[PDB]
């Protein structure tokens, strides 16, 4: 397990685009052949129904599948595309490419370098979205993407991405014909409990939450249960969890390196910064070392920012992780000088309640 | 009990319209200290921040409050104000006005009459709603309104309206507090938490469900559990629960009766055409003898209708009970020849899973 | 031009379900080469951010050009896609497939039979939406499409629909660096001057307005310009005009045909029943003779229908035109039995202001 | 023309929440016959069918009404109220209140301090909306607002408030019934058009623009012509314009003063917290020296921000007003560290395209 990852930030100008992609192949900037994961913001809704997650990765799957000579649903398996829609205010819709080759020989660069793990479950039932089930499947898949990424411990762990599914009637009416009652029956809703499942299947394989603890009524109920590193986004395009483990290894040559953090609320800019700063990036001219940023935001579920009240969570026209991802989109953009960034909506059970992990890659 | 009922159905040019109210007052065609009850259609979004109902009850209660010499909230304990937001489609905003005087003596004349009684249960506490005391309550209220209205037997009423409250992060916070969780920590189903509860209690009082199985985790599940006469209704301008109870009495001398139905779905227009029938209304020019036509729509619950998905239960942007009231309000538009017509959505225990029961009101 | 058509209505479970289409192939149902058009109700928003249309025609496509062994690109220019997203209410998301061969030799039957062609003009510039030369090249294209349908005359002819462009900010911008003003500057309303341009055009080719009186300025202004055969829809994956037009010929030997009507307004279910009734159907049970039904709506420019004031101009949440087709969908479900119909938004020239023309396909 | 202004920050639980001013008034800190003008954020969606503005107006004028023994309508007279609907994100609803009492002889100090004035202008027709009679009235009432204040000259103006009305379906009616077209027939877009025209009147009186360049045609066409201190807000509940003049005057006693700024864009922060820290506060500790802060966001018209595409013009289910609040209000609640601030939406003709003018309201 020793790699070379390279990673791209690449501008959408609609959600089947991919000639930015194209350009990268036609210039032998990458081979179609070691890509393993895309994460991208598309600019639908980002809650149930929004087809542009399906709709990027149907185009990015056949455009690599031109190339590779494969069916689409062939590079599906082969690579983890998660999309995750709403791309509020000034979020930027993009994908981040991530490539992977064999360890650029040897050649052991002096430190710990950006490695990255991919791994799926199987199919969950409607029945299962939100519970222990989607939990524990989750925390396995996990454990391999960490051990396909070459991730020797939980220390060089630092972000897990994790695509997961939601509730539609047609799936709600299945589950109940086998006497078993969905988790909810509020489309929207079954986004927060798949997202939080998935979350705290990361926080037990990561160790950050005791098994014990993790019963099906906890969650979205304790707010104090939570991994500092999941970033979790559902989905209509899917019925099982997609996880991609990003990290540091020895074994890497990458010319990357990731940290993360967490943002305590939506508007914890300093957060961003200081991890940032944590990498030696020292002004804004320097800022084009980074090549991403990845970010989950939320409504604060008390109803409350720093005191005051917010009506993110009473809003019937716009729902709360709309208005999430656009306050963090600003907040980070204000930093970073722009919106062509990952911001994610939904932290349920990531990192603190009202706040939300995140991830800077960086050129070493 | 032998009361004379008047129905004024009034346009309203925006929420806080009382301008057709002070001509009916203005021209003696209704007495300001009569008015017992006014059901509105407001043009607010009909869901949690909407704040068209409580600025309507607001001017209305400061209108009658005026010609009274009350205050504003003194009128509120007098009149039963019910506004239903969301006027989508072609739903046109408008107030129906009931008033009650003594019952005439000069004529009756001969069988049953429209009658109307009104009651009202205690605030809940935010972690009563959805759940058997907003139930038991109900029932209780539904009875006095009963007796208030002079409604011999279960038989004699034709609706049941109810004004029920709904969650907000506040009072969810404020539940949580006290160690107790809310039914849903979602405010938008809230509202149908709410209406179900409300619907189950008149179906408790009506005895069109057995009290035994009326348990806190029915509401929501059990779709056959129901009542044909419920109409409810959630907002977030009050903490208790406002009845309607509207039927026929032989000691009422109004001028105008009720009749019910149900809608076996939401474009089931045969119903209402066939209960509109059974007034010996049937050409378009008979029909201006209906004062109003009330109706309960709602979004069905297996994501089908006449076999035939529907997105309802799936748009993020426009919620179920949006599209429901737009549906139906066309539905029942296109049998009376316009949209002045009150449609309220989500029809939880109210009527057929996926339909809803209605009532119209006629010249005798 | 001998042709004898087929239609297919299939039903989607999402936009880029293609599966009812790949069972009509692989079951010998349809030919791949005959496919000449497809008219598609996606459940997207309808408005400008909508890519559901793009993703269903993209996946047709793909579907199609596998098949054929074409590239999708060459697909595009074989078959006309014409997506109108907003399923709204009961509406049903779903495809209607049309399908050419020549004429099932002779074999002339008694009557005319339907026919179909297609024509297509160049791209727009983002200034000539809305303007003078949309019209002018949509009435070309209108004659062609006659020609290619082998439709003798005005008589003969029942339904025109038109795909056409929007303008986004970039756009905007590229008109702006000429020097040239856009018609708007708000990409929804963008859709109108496009869609009306459109029906303008189609107007001009039926001599149903004179040439005279298409200036740029009426467009939108003058309501009484209209064609009572235009279907237009607007839509961000092109930026040029796709048009289908459909009647009847002597030449045809379908077992189809086609009548047309028009909505005084949209809750004119009246109509529907009677064109519905002019092709021989004659209860509820013969209703399955139809195959589809085509249908444009609208709010009511004057804010009111049949006397009582509407919102659907004034909200700002949803747009008029996703009430509208809301409101209609209604209405003709009501008729034929569920939802899944085509019914497009925004009339604009298109039959009667505040309502709009509507064909019926049905079984010879 | 001697004054002692006093400035409140009061929160509001709800639209119509008067319980934070009836708690200045028992309290002895504010007098409601000194108060002069209210500004507003309302949780109301802030576009067209925002009936939040009115309520919130409504309940202020009838809370001051029971304290001043005066007909609402008449307290709308002498207060000035301008209440800008929606608060998405972080931003938090409430209230700023300005009260005017005689200058205090017992202090001043030295130099110039916070200075306040009113005017309104007559009722606009609606065709006059959007076009130079509202831009000539609006210039008019700036500098009637400027004497009632006491500003000795351009330079000592901080800050001008201006509340506008907007076109419904009825006005375009009732201008087209006396042949006259309304700028726009979109009512959301009107709002665009009436804020500019209002901006440009304010750009007349400060002589910010040349009187020969405010021509019709230039009305959201020239986005070189701005003020630097125009803050614009459409609404529904008004038929004239409201102007507040806000300023510095030697003449002034109050213990505040008013710096002001413009965002070169949605997301600069960097000036705020430039023009902040040129009031000597440098650090979340000083922040609380701060009132308020008020500003004006916009999507920027040419689609992009520092280089990226942004969605908020393309956005049809969210309209470009509400992400620019969200956008803004995130940049400076991580500047001041929270979100109740006043931001408007909306900055056509203020400060620079894509940017909008701010002020900030502290301690002396
Ligand atoms: N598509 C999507 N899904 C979620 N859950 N969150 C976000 N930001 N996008
Ligand atoms: N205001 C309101 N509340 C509900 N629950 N339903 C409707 N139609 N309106
Ligand atoms: N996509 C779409 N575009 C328009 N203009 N109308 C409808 N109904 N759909
Ligand atoms: N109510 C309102 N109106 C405008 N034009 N802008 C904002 N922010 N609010
Ligand atoms: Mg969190
Ligand atoms: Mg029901
Ligand atoms: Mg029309
Ligand atoms: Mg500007």
């Amino acid at each position: 397990h020793m790699y070379h990852i390279d990673v791209f930030r690449i501008p959408c100008h609609s959600p089947g685009d991919t000639s930015g992609l194209e350009d990268l192949i036609e210039t032998g900037r990458v081979a179609p052949a070691d890509i393993v994961a895309v994460m991208g913001k598309t600019e639908g809704n980002g809650c149930v129904n929004d087809y542009t997650r399906e709709y990027a990765t149907a185009m990015l799957a056949a455009c690599l599948g031109r190339h590779l000579q494969l069916p689409p649903h062939e590079v599906e398996k082969r690579v983890a595309f998660v999309m995750s829609g709403g791309t509020e205010g000034v979020l930027s819709p993009h994908h981040t490419v991530f490539a992977r080759r064999p360890a650029i020989d040897a050649h052991r660069p002096a430190g710990k370098r950006l490695t990255l793990g991919i791994a799926f479950t199987r199919d969950f039932l409607p029945e299962e979205i939100g519970r222990h089930a989607q939990i524990t499947e989750t925390a396995g898949a996990v454990k391999r993407a960490m051990r396909d990424a070459g991730i020797a411990s939980i220390d060089d762990l630092h972000f897990v991405q994790v695509k997961c599914p939601l509730l539609t009637p047609a799936k709600i009416a299945s589950a109940r014909s086998r006497g078993c009652a969905p988790v909810t029956t509020d489309t929207y809703e079954s986004m927060g409990y798949s997202r939080g499942a998935s979350a705290l299947g990361i926080a037990l394989a990561t160790e950050e939450v005791p098994s014990s603890m993790l019963v099906d009524e906890s969650v979205l109920n304790d707010w104090s249960l939570s991994s500092s590193l999941a970033s979790a986004s559902a989905g209509i395009e899917l019925e099982h969890n997609v996880v991609i483990a990003i990290g540091m290894s020895e074994q890497a040559t990458s010319e990357l390196v990731i940290a993360h953090g967490v943002m305590s609320d939506a508007i914890d800019a300093a957060s961003v910064r200081r991890t940032i700063e944590s990498l030696g990036i020292r002004s804004d001219d320097e800022m084009d070392r980074i090549v991403n940023v990845f970010a989950k935001a939320e409504a604060s579920p008390d109803g409350v920012v720093r005191g005051m009240r917010h009506t993110m969570l009473s809003d019937s026209d716009i729902n709360s992780t709309r208005h999430a991802r656009a306050v963090t989109g600003a907040a980070i953009a204000s930093v970073v000088g722009h919106g062509m960034v990952y911001v994610s909506g939904g932290a349920e059970h990531q990192g603190p309640a009202g706040g939300g992990p995140f991830a800077v890659i960086a050129r070493a």
